[PDB]
């Protein structure tokens, strides 16, 4: 009868805050039986455990590292490459054992790598889109053409056997959520990337908010226990003409931060980096309303600098009626680098 059991990870900036790290960290600490996401191919999530084992996932939740893993769920809002999904499953087959059920929502979108990426070539330069086919795939799903049996996982399962064992029904989806003890819902992208945030058209193809991530994962609202918001000390955007920033922030350089230029690994496009925006935090806090915050890339600043950003985040939260507590701090890309805030300050 108790229902609040979903911990939803949401980005509070323009993405790449290390949601992949907090997902894997929380999965290992909290031992969720169900890990769920609604990812699109624009988002790649990296987790590195204490032993140095690395997971770079575009389809599978990073939370599959949970010691009590029972269910892996790919939301209806998912846009995925079956090839990639196959590699990710194979890569973690030790974790995705016989007693682990992988559930692909019947309406999850199958990425047509050639056609969908080709359709995004223009926005790949114009809005600095990742051009991974995410929206092109989503639009093909929205066409709702009864003659198109190649876009949703339910229809693709009938000719592509690779996903037939994973593709479930809507009732199976709802029951898997019902039967779950503790859920880790993994949000992707970033609050300010939301289609309905102010940087349109320099945004993604959906809102990157708790309400949209819960919707895209088919999670009933009473299931939400807590929202874990993620933030970087210096927010980033992808390279190119990727959009504007907030009035209280400035575009910095990697040389200015004294850091190794961050880039999207496949294309090697250098990420745009910005100073921390309090306005962004207020905007994110207002909509996202996190209960807990993970402040990452603290290793880019002095103790004074990131300690200041912690207090900023907490006051930006209080100002927008949000009781968010910076509970976790990131000092590197691995599990060992996630510190409890109360231990370092
Ligand atoms: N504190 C830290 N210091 C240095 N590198 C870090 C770090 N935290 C994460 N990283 C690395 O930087 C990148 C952070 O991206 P990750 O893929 O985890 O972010 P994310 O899950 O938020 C991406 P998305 O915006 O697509 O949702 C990865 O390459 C990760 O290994
Ligand atoms: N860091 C990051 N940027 C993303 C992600 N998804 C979308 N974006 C950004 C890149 C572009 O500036 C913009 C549009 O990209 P796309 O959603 O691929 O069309 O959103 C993501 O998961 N991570
Ligand atoms: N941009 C994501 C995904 C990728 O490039 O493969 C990353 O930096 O990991």
């Amino acid at each position: 009868s108790h229902m609040e059991n979903v911990d939803l990870v949401i980005d509070l900036q323009f993405g790449s805050t290390g949601k992949g790290l907090i997902a894997g960290y929380l999965a290992e600490k909290n031992g969720y039986d169900t890990v769920i996401n609604a990812n699109m191919p624009n988002a790649g999530h990296t987790y590195i455990n204490a032993e140095g084992r690395k997971w770079m996932h575009k389809v599978l939740p990073n939370g599959i590292v949970s010691p009590n893993l029972k269910r892996v769920m790919l939301g209806a809002g998912s846009v995925f490459s079956i090839n990639r999904l196959m590699e990710e499953i194979e890569m973690s087959k030790d974790l995705l054992h016989d007693k682990v059920a992988i559930l692909i929502h019947p309406m999850a979108t199958v990425l047509d790598e050639e056609a969908h990426k080709k359709a995004e070539v223009g926005i790949a330069t114009s809005i600095g889109s990742t051009g991974q086919g995410s929206m092109a795939a989503m639009v093909e799903k929205l066409q709702r053409d009864p003659t198109n049996n190649t876009i949703v996982a339910r229809d693709v399962a009938q000719y592509d056997g690779r996903i037939a064992q994973y593709v479930c029904t809507v009732e199976e989806w709802d029951m898997a959520l019902m039967a779950s003890e503790r859920i880790l819902a993994e949000g992707a992208q970033g609050f300010s990337l939301s289609l309905n945030q102010e940087f349109y058209p320099y945004c993604t193809s959906r809102d990157c908010t708790p309400a949209r991530f819960l919707a895209d994962m088919g999670i009933p609202l009473p299931m939400l226990n807590k929202v874990i918001g993620t933030a970087r000390c210096h927010p980033i955007r992808v390279g190119g003409t990727s959009g504007g920033h907030y009035p209280d922030q400035e575009e910095l350089t990697w040389e200015q931060l004294g850091q190794v230029p961050e880039l999207t690994t496949v294309t090697k496009k250098v990420r745009r980096v910005f100073s921390f925006s309090f306005i962004q935090m207020q905007k994110a806090m207002w909509t996202c309303q996190p209960d807990e915050v993970f402040l990452n890339f603290c290793n880019y600043l002095s103790p004074m600098g990131w300690q200041d950003i912690v207090h900023q985040i907490e006051v930006a939260a209080q100002s927008r009626y949000c009781d968010a507590e910076v509970k976790y701090l990131g000092f590197g890309p691995t599990f060992n680098d996630v510190e409890l805030r109360e231990d370092v300050m």
